[PDB]
């Protein structure tokens, strides 16, 4: 007491449903009296007792006078913040963890590990925090743009596993994994296989033995690089997802990429972080994923699922499981996370819904949550409700 | 450590008194600096250590720019929120539990169960949350409009009981009860008797054996359907309240519905959720109710009591027990709840006091609280103090 | 664990010093973004682990549109609120305990007892709350204006003692004391002696055997009625303070009231709640008191002290101990309270500094605190810093 | 349960890195809805479970109407406030500890000791608070201007050590040390050596036996007086730092003060509080310092380190260890502090970054934090991001 946490069997269920919308800019009107933080790249991570809603803030509020620059990704002001999930992340509700323009976090059963990358592009620095204490750092190994998941890391028996990558956004970016224990990096993991470009991995436990991630290739393909990480041997291998249902944005028509599973295909350049989460059952594994409704634009978000098989080798289309966000609403980064029920884990997907009015106004996001619950089919979609002119 | 909660004997007392007003829009002036949430359908539920003040928000604040739509009931933005009772439910104080346009919640002695219905009208979805975890769902069975109590559910020995209903607002709505244990629906209960139309049940423990509810018939009668639910056999029966003191709004004159207790009578169309709470004594049960002072309008709120007898068979008027809200002030939904003292339970009735300026402006509500305390007669009424023009 | 608290010997020291200013209207400008609550009658009460700053709010903020009425004492909106001492009592920081236009509170070692009087003037009602639960009430016994201390009640071995009074503001008001245990009134105490008019008692422990109070006579004298309450026999006696240093406002010149100690003297009509607190030493008792610098107006506040003797019988002038508030700053109600150090009690006096611009604007107060600390003499005075035009 | 705290070996690491910015005035726009407090002289102190971010407020917010006076140092409104480190210090987040225009604070492993000086210049008063209780005071001994550290005090085994000083800002200010146990001054320590002028000491543990301080001489020299305080014998000695790298501002060129280590040299008038913190290793001690990048202005802040030797006798330059704040940004007071990891201590330096637009506008500050973490070289600087016109 407290004990290390481990992945458990998932809670019973067979469909996702609309759970919760965090839409702080519903309160950002000039007529209003609130101060929602301007953010992007939200994610959620849960421990034994609570869930935290994290994001990267531009250290500015709406309404405010610092909108200029909020459409960019990196600067000296960007910070990793969080609130307890369900609270509106305002100036006062939020806590500022560390300076960061790329982030992650995960609870190991005893304490929170927070991860923030900042610094100049060519020599950025990953900083590790354990509770209140800054405990370790890790250096840029390709001197291009060291960065991390923008979603939860994953802990088992006190060992927290984290994806990082470094390299050109439009070229080679070979990722690695760090094994972090009580805030200190105790092992590096160098993946083999199809390693050309892997970033913004969304990772979870397929079992006590294996972590899988669905990631983004920003240069070469609209198929998602798919990591299989063995946590017993601390080794990782990556291959493209073979599914005809290409999960990236942009992407070509489903199934249109000819040749073997590793064929890159058309419209590979560009990308989006994608949602992915495991439903671990006694004798099968459900893999849930999300992608935009639009093939080319960050609009809408659909849910998909496949049980079992080998994602590296199966071209089978994923089963379309419902519209979480209609194509009329923005659908940007998405991520997986799991909530800890008393005796089982509940898989969820979160969706960043960015308010984009161009660089001439503020630029921020709402966060929508869908979770496995009950049976049947997914019933309702999510709108942000935000009018950017107000 | 902790243990399951059970209803106890009520604390001594023989009259209700004005306890507390939560009037958030006292701070919603355009000249002000506050952000009260636009809400309706408030209710309260307490556990061993705290009381939570719940409501359904339209995800908008006053002052703000999203007033349009706030007089409606169902949309994709409504959420179940809560604060600790005594705190002003603002943007920042509140926590958002889940997407919902109909709600309930209750503590079982160990944890909170949160209940929220959303989805499309003809295929709505009840969602169950236990602590942070989404644990179960229940589907529309009439495919008309699945909905729930808008007040506390009732747990005993870990089993929480909840009214749901489904059907046309102007036709048949046959309710059901769900037995829910640690977030999971473990039994469905199909009531017998007068089941024609039952919705918005206000329920509480008459004893360790019986839950009773005072509900709303929105189409056929101004008498309230009265549920008796046997918690040992998990069976329920419903009959109209026979009291001449009809508790719904609108309603005809007291005693004017002639014939046997089950006669429906006139002005049965329409209705209102009604307050109801038990005073449990050693060999005597007090039943306390509230109804608007106006027969046709949602204005005022009066308190009533009757001891013992059979509400199904007794035509005698309930005893008038004080003006909680004068006819000059709004009196909308009302509900019962119990606060846990060290060794006994304190029964209370809460009153939604809606600020209604029609659809061209904001639409929200204050909450007044009356509790059993001391002896004598109820001494003072409650006003919201809100000028909607400000 | 936890244990009942008892008064202990005071911490070492021989002078008071400026400790803390709570001045919420420093943040109430129309140019600002805060919401301090409009309040009056502040007081402080401490338990084993924290101090709470209480006050009676008009349920309105500055800036705001409900200034009209905030110069009055009683209405249906007035509420007892509190924050942890050191926090600014704004809309969001404060917690609303109960409806009340007269108040008190005290911790008994295990739990908080909150006291609120509301209702119509001729039949007001004292309500008792223990933790979150409403537990008891007490009725108007003179049907004129039931009211209470506007400062902390006093608990010993679980027994909490409270002054109340009832009667005309300009006539007879015979006070009583209630003995309250775990939120329920278990004994009434009817004082003997000079009982004509006693209100707004400021009470504390002279020892484990005796509570003393310095109170206000609003009709007959500028001497303060002085209560001696024996907590072992639950009996109380009241006599006027004999000191030439008349502690009320208005008052005549010091020492100018001729005749025996009970002589009423000139300028008896009108009054002000006064500060009073005990310094309990091994073999002597220090009584600390406060009164306005002005003889006739609520301006300034000076500190006074006398060790030992019989306040009923000693005409000796109190030793003037320093200016806490200069005569250029407002000085309204004042009160005593004690902070619990690890092994000893620290005596303090708090001062209500009202911002009074007349009934045509807002009307509220800052709170200044002085405490026994170290030796020597009192060094610095307190200003509110507030410009009422902003 | 809990036990007294002691300094431990420092966590491993060999460079500082940018950790966290607290820039409250990023939200202080007139177009905004926030209320950052106007503050100066921030510092940080951590205990076993949390770090507190302290400052001295002028009891005014931005935006607000009390800017006039905020560029001054001493008045009757200044207060020591704090938030949990990571929270934005606003009107509502902050807590007000006591009236003070000079401050300090530290945790002893069981409880917080708060230190605040106020009163008139020629008769100021140091006040000690332990938890909620005011426990002790210490009087002006030179009757010129009693003042204290503006940074954390240092506790070991329950004994907390604190620098105080008193004297003319432009003449002799002979400091003293107070030994404080559970809020009470149990010993005075009179330093020997070069005691001419010592103020604003930044102190920390070199070991279980020795506290060291880097201080400010405001009249005679740009070398920092360096205190060595033996905590076992309770004796202290002071000598100028001999390093060519003069740490004060203003200062002449490095190494340009000729003669023996004790030579005062030129441009000694004026000064600035300087950062200083220990890296304790098994057989090696790291001393980390900060000084402005400008020789004459409060602009920029650079980090420096030197291992071992005797700071009193060593003229060798400290090693430059990175630009924490470039010369383009304000660099005012700086201070050291330590965060408690599970088993080791993390040394940090904080930097006050003042927003100075002169006396015709508001005057306040951000706080930048750098901590020991990882290896390599310090990688990124800090900006406030504040446009004072907004
Ligand atoms: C992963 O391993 C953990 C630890 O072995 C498994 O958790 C245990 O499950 C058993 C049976 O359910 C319990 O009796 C233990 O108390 C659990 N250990 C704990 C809580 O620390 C977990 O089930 C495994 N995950 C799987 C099999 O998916
Ligand atoms: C309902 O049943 C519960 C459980 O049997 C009763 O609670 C017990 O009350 C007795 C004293 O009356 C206590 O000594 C027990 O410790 C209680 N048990 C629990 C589990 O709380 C409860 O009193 C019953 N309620 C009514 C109204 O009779
Ligand atoms: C009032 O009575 C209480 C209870 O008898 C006294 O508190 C005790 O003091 C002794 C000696 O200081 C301790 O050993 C006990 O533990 C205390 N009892 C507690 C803490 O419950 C208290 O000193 C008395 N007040 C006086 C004498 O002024
Ligand atoms: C200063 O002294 C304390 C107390 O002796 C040291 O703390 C102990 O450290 C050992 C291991 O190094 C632990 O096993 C003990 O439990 C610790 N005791 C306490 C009371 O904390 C501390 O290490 C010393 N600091 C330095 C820098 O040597
Ligand atoms: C508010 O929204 C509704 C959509 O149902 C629309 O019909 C109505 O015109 C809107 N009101 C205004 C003022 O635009
Ligand atoms: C601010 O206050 C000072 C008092 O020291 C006064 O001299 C000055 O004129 C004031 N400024 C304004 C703009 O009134
Ligand atoms: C910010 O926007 C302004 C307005 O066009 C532009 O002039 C300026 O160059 C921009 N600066 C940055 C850093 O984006
Ligand atoms: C409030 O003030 C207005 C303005 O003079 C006055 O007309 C009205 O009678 C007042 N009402 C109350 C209740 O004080
Ligand atoms: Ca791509
Ligand atoms: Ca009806
Ligand atoms: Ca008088
Ligand atoms: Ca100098």
């Amino acid at each position: 007491e407290p004990e290390w946490t481990y992945p458990r069997l998932s809670c019973p269920g067979s469909t996702f449903q609309k759970a919760l919308l965090i839409s702080p800019h519903r309160f950002g009107e000039t007529k209003g009296n609130s101060a929602p933080l301007i953010i992007r790249e939200p994610f959620i991570a849960c421990g034994p007792n609570e869930c935290k809603h994290f994001a990267l803030t531009h250290y500015a509020a709406q309404p405010g006078g610092y909108y200029n620059g909020t459409r960019g990704d990196r600067n000296k002001l960007r910070h990793l913040i969080s609130v307890k999930l369900g609270k509106i992340p305002t100036v006062e509700n939020s806590i500022f963890h560390m300076a960061a323009w790329s982030g992650s976090a995960c609870h190991d059963g005893k304490e929170w590990t927070y991860i923030g990358v900042d610094g100049p592009d060519n020599d950025a620095l990953l900083k590790v925090k354990y509770g209140e204490a800054y405990t370790d750092t890790y250096h840029s190994y390709a001197n291009k743009l060291l960065r991390t998941q923008e979603s939860a890391c994953n802990c088992i028996g006190g060992n927290c596993y984290l994806m990082i990558t470094d390299g050109s956004a439009s070229g080679v970016s070979e990722c690695r994994f760090l094994k972090i224990r009580e805030g200190r990096i105790i092992k590096e993991i160098f993946p083999t296989g199809r390693v050309k470009h892997t970033e913004e991995c969304t990772c979870g436990f397929a079992s006590n033995k294996t972590i899988e991630c669905a990631c983004r290739d920003n240069s070469y393909t609209a198929k998602r690089p798919f990591v299989k990480l063995n946590v017993e041997t601390d080794t990782a291998e990556i291959r493209l997802m073979c599914t005809d249902t290409y999960l990236d944005t942009p992407r070509p028509d489903d199934g249109s990429i000819t040749g073997p599973c590793e064929s890159n295909g058309d419209k590979g350049s560009g990308g989006i972080k994608g949602g992915f989460v495991h439903q671990r059952m006694e004798s099968k594994i459900g893999r849930w994923y999300s992608r935009t409704m639009s093939k080319t634009e960050r609009m809408g978000m659909g849910l998909y699922v496949k049980y079992d098989g080998d994602p590296w080798a199966d071209s089978d289309a994923l089963a379309f499981s419902g519209v979480m966000v209609s194509m009329k609403e923005p659908g940007w980064y998405s991520f997986g996370f799991e909530i800890k029920d008393k005796e089982c884990d509940v898989p969820c997907i979160g969706i960043e819904m960015v308010h984009d009015g161009g660089k001439e106004t503020w630029h921020s996001a709402a966060t929508a949550i869908y979770c496995l619950m009950g049976s049947g089919q997914l019933l309702w979609d999510t709108v942000t409700g935000v009018d950017m002119a107000l």
